[PDB]
């Protein structure tokens, strides 16, 4: 039947976005119930990125120095209020598009959507995931800050990130919409360290199950392996030690297609060793990790 | 900055989505002002696929067998037709929701997102190519059907394609919003085959342009072509062959990146015949062809 990197559907996000403004900069808020969530670094300028006083330039804006605008509407700024790395503006309006909503911390590994947007307006969604050293690798230019992540529930949106920089290497960082940074970032033009990042181990598995589910066979073997002797494998390959707990949450996978968790194990094992030889898994050459186990029975499954 | 397999926001598209039953059979439908466009197949049962006769089977259907629900309302049904392979349900109600929209015939090569839905509900939001074969690798089960394909220019929504079918080899066959499938393939339950693919040139060349632009640069070599000895390459790697519409195509990533056309055409020369040599460009370990020139240019430059 075919498996693609889906993302959720982004209507219910689309309705949230809004744009805000304040003096020269402009970047994206996220609009739910009468308060607007966006990056703090929208009151600095160019001089300011360098090491700001956040505290300090906050303290020369008022209210009516945000700017913000839903599509063509000005919503009115009646508060203003820094929490870590996000600003809350409150407006005199509720967001008549307001989903049911819930704000959560991911943890590496997991993933999401992103809506990437420009002035408020969205220009595309695509799927990624929280990287183990907490960047994301997605795609984002100036302007896209406020752009945020989510996953959807039946009804229910939830946000988990909120784009606020790249790092002089190309890659991204931002905070959950509490405005606490996932990863050791600080919201300032300074070089930082991302720290080593690893393949997560327990999404490549899930992906060789939907490999098998959708086909793509070659690559299961007469092998098997323990966690210990596929671990060593993994340390070696810079993939993050398989658990017990990661083996339990591949449980439903590993029953639909009766290969036991460890005989996948050993069939990834053969795949470091030995690479794909030229040959592709899923349209893949290289080993996929963006796909959790939980995306796997969803997209397999047809959830909606 | 990043690059990444985009789709365009797919809220104007959900708010279009429907449920269409028929009997037994429950599909997709799209509804558009005061119609409702579905897969004429929907009229089947399994027993009917092997070979149905559309038009008389059609015959012993009234508006009332069809059952229209947009969310949890249902549609009252006042008129059917049968188009080609797409039946249009005349209802009583506008959709309220329906975007600026219009019907359009995409060519081989160019991209699209896909809605996949199942029993008028979004799942999933994916970007892909229309094979220069006409068959398109998504993702999609039984109850997919009806699923569309669109392209979003400022406001309104060109809707190219409706899903219908999954070939023996797992890929799949649509119909344009008229109900003209793309490529030699019917609505029956029939081994049907899909011809010879091809790598998509221009969008290879697009991608390796994007590449360039975000810092993945070891490809770039000293060396030349011209578009026959390109051409010769092509043909025995299965690539279309590279017209100079498709060079000039390219003459706005060419201008931006200060790279001529046939210097990209010598390092994609050197990468068929040599390889990758176990390195990636923009995380593929693959040569990407499901990107248009105009794609890169978009997300390069964040048109919303
Ligand atoms: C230009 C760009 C591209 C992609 N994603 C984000 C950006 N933007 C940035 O990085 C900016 C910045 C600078 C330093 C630290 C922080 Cl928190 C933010 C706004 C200028
Ligand atoms: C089951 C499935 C999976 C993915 N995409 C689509 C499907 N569905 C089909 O192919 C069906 C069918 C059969 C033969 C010809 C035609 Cl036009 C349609 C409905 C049963």
């Amino acid at each position: 039947s075919g498996f693609r990197k889906m993302a959720f559907p982004s209507g219910k996000v689309e309705g949230c976005m809004v744009q805000v403004t304040c003096g020269t900069t402009t970047l994206n808020g996220l609009w739910l119930d009468d308060v607007v969530y966006c990056p703090r670094h929208v009151i600095c300028t160019s001089e300011d990125m360098l090491n700001p006083n956040y505290e300090d330039l906050l303290i020369r804006k008022s209210n009516h120095n945000f700017l913000v605008q839903a599509g063509n509407v000005q919503l009115r700024v009646i508060g203003h209020s820094m929490q870590n790395c996000v600003l809350k503006l409150k407006v005199d309006t509720a967001n008549p598009k307001t989903p049911k909503y819930k704000f959560v911390r991911i943890q590496p590994g997991q993933t999401f959507s992103v809506l990437a947007c420009y002035n408020g307006s969205p220009s595309g969604v695509y799927q990624c995931a929280m990287r183990p050293n907490f960047t994301i690798k997605g795609s984002f230019l100036n302007g896209s800050c406020g752009s945020v992540g989510f996953n959807i529930d039946y009804d229910c949106v939830s946000f988990c990130y909120m784009h606020h920089m790249e790092l002089p290497t190309g890659v991204h960082a931002g905070t959950d919409l509490e405005g606490n940074f996932y990863g050791p970032f600080v919201d300032r033009q300074t070089a930082q360290a991302a720290g080593t990042d690893t393949t997560i181990t327990v999404n490549v598995l899930a992906w060789l199950y939907a490999a098998v589910i959708n086909g793509d066979r070659w690559f299961l073997n007469r092998f098997t392996t323990t966690l210990n002797d596929f671990n060593l494998v993994a340390m070696k390959y810079n993939y993050e030690p398989l658990t017990q707990d990661h083996v339990d949450i591949l449980g439903p996978l590993s029953a639909q297609t009766g290969i036991a968790v460890l005989d996948m194990c050993a069939s990834l094992k053969e795949l470091l060793q030995n690479g794909m030889n030229g040959r592709t898994i899923l349209g893949s050459a290289l080993l996929e990790d963006e796909f959790t186990p939980f995306d796997v029975v969803r997209q397999c499954s047809g959830v909606t």
